[PDB]
């Protein structure tokens, strides 16, 4: 849990 | 739904 790549909030593919 | 900012796969804070 923290910052980097995977899932959660930020930049990439999913929902606005 | 698609690319840009929000929730889902990619970079920023969460899990992975
Ligand atoms: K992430
Ligand atoms: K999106
Ligand atoms: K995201």
């Amino acid at each position: 849990v923290g910052a980097x790549a995977x899932v959660x909030w930020x930049w990439x593919w999913x929902w606005x």
